[PDB]
Formats: structure tokens, C-alpha cells, sequence
């Protein structure tokens, strides 16, 4: 069956690359299509910036936040990998929406932390996962320490299945207004950081949007959505490959994209 070949193809990559691959594919209602180590915890790394932007839009939707509110900051908000926050530093602020878009499409850490400083910190991020029916994902720290991915640490983790269901809830399951949903969907399609990861392994006519993440200790992740054969899906991929190079980890995730494609093409 297509599900056995999916598993054995992922196990081959896992053996040969000395890696662990967690994957969940769900339909728009969160129904499982396929998975592998789907309920093992993995560090979210930057993937949590997608749900963080969803949280931001829920606050906009409810009138407790305004997308063009200016958020002021100084040099101390600049951390590793803050390309847009660095550019906007002299101006002295980014708006809520500028920071959210940079968090999503550039994985900007300063922008992420600026939003966390506005929405009530890691506790409030965790509270939003619970609100949207995810009892698993948890943010405990800001960037970059939340990406430390110390082996066995449950802080700052999710599972493939919980996060795939979270993605589905946000894009398909009515969590946000239609306006807010469409905005975040387009940001994911226009993501700047995902060209060499999952989307590299999908057919070119599939509509795909995703958010990547990289952790210390070999974490490399990609979550998002794809539309194939008039069928919509949500997908979460988390991998741990301590001995691969960064480029090899990209290749690993693209290879997982290929394995997913083969399952979907085989699926009645
Ligand atoms: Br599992
Ligand atoms: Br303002």
C-alpha cells in the first residue's frame, strides 16, 4: 500500500542520513492522511513564527491590536538573523504587520521578539495554541534560545501531528477571519526562506506555502500547506540530523517533499 512505501522510504532516508524524520499530513479538517513519528516531540525552532502571526491576526480580528500600530525599539532588540529589524532600526520602529510579515517570510528573530514583547510573551503564545485546540505545542522562551534544541528538552516543542492540525485550523478550520486567513496564506506562499526545503520536492504546479525552521543540534523543519489535484492539505515536517551539513539538511527536507508527493499521487 502507499502508506507502507511512505514509511519505508522515510526509514531509508533516516537510516542512510543518521536522521529522524517526523511528518504529519492532514486534510483541511485535521483528518490524518499519513504520518511518521507523528507524535514524537521535536523543537519547533522558527516554525512557531507562523502560529505567532496567526495569534497577531486573532488580536487584530478582535480589535485588541491594530496592524499599523508602531512598535518602537532600540539596538538591543537586534539578535542573530534580524535582517528587516536591522534595516528599520534607524527609523526606530516596525509596525505590527511589518514585524509579522518579516517574522514569517524572513524568519526575522528581532521582529519575532518584538511581537512576543507585545502579545504577552511565550505564555501568551502557548495560550493561543490551546485556544485553537492544540494541547501539545508550547513556547517557553524567545529567540534565539528557544532554538537551542537541547536533546530531550520538552520546552519549545511540538509534534508533527499537533502542528499539522494547527496549520489546518488556521488556514482551513476558521480560526481567523477570511481577510486575515488570506493574508497569512499569501505570506506563506511568498516565504523567502523555503526554496531549498519542502517546496523543492513538490510538483511545480502545486500551490504551496510554508514556514521553515533551523535549530542547533541539527534541527531542520518546514510546516505549511499544499494544494494538489483540487485537494488541500496541511503538512508539518520536523527533522533532526546532527551529522549532516546545513545544505544536506535542506536536501533531506526536499527528499521528504518527494516522498510526500509520491504518497499523495498514489492516494485515491
Ligand atoms: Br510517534
Ligand atoms: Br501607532
Amino acid at each position: 500500500s502507499e502508506k507502507l512505501t511512505f514509511k519505508t522510504d522515510l526509514e531509508k532516508l533516516e537510516r542512510e542520513k543518521a536522521a529522524q524524520i517526523g511528518v504529519a499530513i492532514v486534510d483541511p479538517q485535521g483528518e490524518i492522511v499519513a504520518g511518521h513519528r507523528m507524535a514524537q516531540r521535536f523543537a519547533m525552532c522558527s516554525t512557531f513564527k507562523f502560529p505567532l502571526a496567526a495569534l497577531v491576526f486573532e488580536r487584530i480580528d478582535s480589535g485588541t491590536e491594530r496592524g499599523d500600530r508602531k512598535l518602537s525599539y532600540g539596538p538591543d532588540m537586534i539578535v542573530e538573523w534580524s535582517p528587516a529589524t536591522e534595516r528599520f532600526l534607524a527609523s526606530g520602529h516596525m509596525t505590527v504587520l511589518e514585524a509579522a510579515q518579516a517574522a514569517v517570510q524572513l524568519s526575522d528573530n528581532g521582529a519575532t521578539n518584538l511581537l512576543l514583547r507585545e502579545i504577552g510573551g511565550p505564555a501568551a503564545m502557548t495560550q493561543y495554541f490551546r485556544k485553537i485546540g492544540d494541547s501539545v505545542s508550547r513556547l517557553d522562551r524567545k529567540e534565539p534560545e528557544m532554538s537551542d534544541n537541547t536533546p530531550g528538552d520538552l520546552r519549545d516543542t511540538t509534534t508533527p501531528i499537533a502542528m499539522a492540525r494547527t496549520v489546518a485550523k488556521v488556514l482551513y478550520g476558521g480560526a481567523l477571519t477570511s481577510t486575515s486567513t488570506h493574508t497569512i496564506e499569501r505570506w506563506l506562499i511568498g516565504n523567502q526562506t523555503g526554496d531549498a526545503t519542502l517546496r523543492a520536492g513538490f510538483p511545480k504546479d502545486w500551490v504551496v506555502g510554508e514556514k521553515t525552521g533551523t535549530c542547533a543540534n541539527g534541527g531542520r523543519n518546514d510546516i505549511g500547506f499544499f494544494k494538489a489535484q483540487e485537494r488541500d492539505y496541511a503538512v508539518a515536517v520536523y527533522t533532526t540530523a546532527p551529522k549532516l551539513s546545513a545544505v544536506e539538511r535542506d536536501e533531506l527536507v526536499a527528499s521528504v517533499g518527494q516522498v510526500i508527493t509520491q504518497l499523495i499521487l498514489s492516494t485515491d
